[PDB]
C-alpha cells in the first residue's frame, strides 16, 4: 500500500522494503533484511511501504544518526507514523537532555545491581525449567521456555502477578508485531489502563519492585507524576515481555542445526560470554527510528523536516564492512562488531539482564540437554517487525542423553 513518492525523494534512491513483511521472509528474518545490504542497494534508500520512510542500510550511518539526536530525534521513533506519534514511552521517545533524569531512573529498576540481586532467582528458574522439560524428549521452544523464563523474571522484578502475562504479552506484541487487530495507540492505552491502577496503588503503598520505585522516584529534582511513570512503565513491559524472549528462539534455533557450536560450548564453558556476544550480532533483532527535526542533508541525500528514518539496530552487525562473512556464526570472532543493544544516548538499559539471561540459558540448557534437534520435517517460521520474532520452534531429543543437575 505503497505511499506515492514525496516530490523531494529521487526515484533512484527508492527501495520498497516492507519491515512488517519483507519479501524474503522464508530465507529467515536476519536473511530478509540483509537484502538491504546487497550491492544493488544505495547506502540509504526510501521505501514507500508503511507510509514511506528512509532506511539506512550500513553500520556507519545507523551509528552516525544514532549519534546525532539534534538532527534525528526519538520524538516519533516508530514505524508507521501513527505508531511513532503515538509512541510516548519514557526515556525512549525523549532526546537528550530530557531523557537523562528518566533514563537514570529506568536504570534503577533494571540496571546492573538489580541483576546481581536477582541472580539466584534467574539461576533457579532456568534450571527448574529445563529439568521439567528434559525428560520429555520434546517442547515447542517458544512457549515452553523462551516465553516463561524472561517473562517470569520480569513479573518477578515488576512485582506484577503471573495470571497477567497472557494479556500483557498479547498487548505488547500489538506494539511490535501488530496483528492488525488493533492500532498501536490502541495497544498502548489498553496497556496504560492496566498500569494506571497499579501505579496509583503503589504511590500510596510504595514497595521494592520496579513499579513502586518508578512510581515513587523523582526527577529532575521533584515527584514523578502518575502520567510519567505510566509512560515510564510501558517501555519496561516490552523489553521484559518481548525482545529477550524472541532472541532466545533465535538462538536455540541456531543451537539446534549446528552440532559443533553446541559442541564447542560444552567444552568451552568459558567461551559462553563470546558465544552470547556473537549470537547478539548474528541474531540481532530490533528496529526502530528517528524523525528529522529540520531539513538536513545526510551523506549527499536531502532529508527534510519531519521525515522518518528506520536505523535498524539489527543491520549494523550484519554489514560485511563492520564484519567479514556476516551470516556465518563464529565463536572467537576477534571483534564482534554491533548495535544489537542500540547505539547512542538510548543504549539498551535492559542489556545486562538480557545477557545474563542468554548466558545462563545456554549454560544450563547445554549442561542438561546437550544434543537436541529440530523436530523433524518442520520448517521454522519468523515474523518481522520492530522486534523480529520466531513463530514456532518444535524441539526433539533422546532423554537417554540428558543430565539431571
Ligand atoms: C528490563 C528492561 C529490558 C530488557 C530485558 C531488554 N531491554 Fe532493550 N531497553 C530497555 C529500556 C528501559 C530502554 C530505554 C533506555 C533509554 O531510554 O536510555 C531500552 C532500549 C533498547 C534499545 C534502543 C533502540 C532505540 O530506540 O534507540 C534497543 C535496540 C534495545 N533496547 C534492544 C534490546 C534487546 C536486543 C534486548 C534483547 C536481548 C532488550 N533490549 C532487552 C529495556 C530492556
Amino acid at each position: 500500500n505503497l505511499a506515492p513518492l514525496p516530490p523531494h525523494v529521487p526515484e533512484h534512491l527508492v527501495f520498497d522494503f516492507d519491515m512488517y513483511n519483507p519479501s524474503n521472509l522464508s530465507a529467515g528474518v536476519q536473511e530478509a533484511w540483509a537484502v538491504l545490504q546487497e550491492s544493488n542497494v544505495p547506502d540509504l534508500v526510501w521505501t514507500r511501504c508503511n507510509g514511506g520512510h528512509w532506511i539506512a542500510t550500513r553500520g556507519q550511518l545507523i551509528r552516525e544518526a544514532y549519534e546525532d539526536y539534534r538532527h534525528f530525534s526519538s520524538e516519533c521513533p516508530f514505524i508507521p507514523r501513527e505508531a511513532g506519534e503515538a509512541y510516548d514511552f519514557i526515556p525512549t521517545s525523549m532526546d537528550p537532555p530530557e531523557q537523562r533524569q528518566f533514563r537514570a531512573l529506568a536504570n534503577q529498576v533494571v540496571g546492573m545491581p538489580v541483576v546481581d540481586k536477582l541472580e539466584n532467582r534467574i539461576q533457579e528458574l532456568a534450571c527448574s525449567l529445563i529439568e521439567s522439560l528434559r525428560p520429555q524428549g520434546q517442547c515447542n521452544f517458544t512457549e515452553d521456555y523462551a516465553e516463561p523464563f524472561p517473562i517470569r523474571i520480569f513479573m518477578l522484578l515488576a512485582g506484577l502477578p503471573e495470571e497477567d502475562i497472557p494479556h500483557l504479552k498479547y498487548l505488547t506484541d500489538q506494539m511490535t508485531r501488530p496483528d492488525g487487530s488493533m492500532t498501536f495507540a490502541e495497544a498502548k492505552e489498553a496497556l496504560y489502563d492496566y498500569l494506571i491502577p497499579i501505579i496509583e496503588q503503589r504511590r500510596q503503598k510504595p514497595g521494592t519492585d520496579a513499579i513502586s520505585i518508578v512510581a515513587n522516584g523523582q526527577v529532575n529534582g521533584r515527584p514523578i507524576t502518575s502520567d510519567e511513570a505510566k509512560r515510564m512503565c510501558g517501555a519496561l513491559l516490552v523489553g521484559g515481555l518481548d525482545t529477550v524472549v524472541n532472541f532466545l528462539s533465535f538462538s536455540m534455533e541456531f543451537l539446534a542445526k549446528s552440532p559443533e557450536h553446541r559442541q564447542e560450548l560444552i567444552e568451552r564453558p568459558e567461551r559462553i560470554p563470546a558465544a552470547c556476544e556473537e549470537l547478539l550480532r548474528r541474531f540481532s533483532l530490533v528496529a526502530d527510528g528517528r524523525i528529522l527535526t529540520s531539513d538536513y542533508e545526510f551523506h549527499g541525500v536531502q532529508l527534510k523536516k519531519g521525515d522518518q528514518i528506520l536505523l535498524p539496530q539489527m543491520l549494523s552487525g550484519l554489514d560485511e564492512r563492520e564484519n567479514a562473512a556476516p551470516m556465518h556464526v563464529d565463536f572467537s570472532r576477534q571483534k564482534v562488531s554491533h548495535t544489537t543493544f542500540g547505539h547512542g544516548s538510548h543504549l539498551c538499559l535492559g542489556q545486562h539482564l538480557a545477557r545474563r539471561e542468554i548466558i545462563v540459558t545456554l549454560k544450563e540448557w547445554l549442561t542438561r540437554i546437550p544434543d537436541f534437534s529440530i523436530a523433524p520435517g518442520a520448517q521454522i517460521q519468523h515474523k518481522s517487525g520492530i522486534v523480529s520474532g520466531v513463530q514456532a520452534l518444535p524441539l526433539v531429543w533422546d532423554p537417554a542423553t540428558t543430565k539431571a543437575v
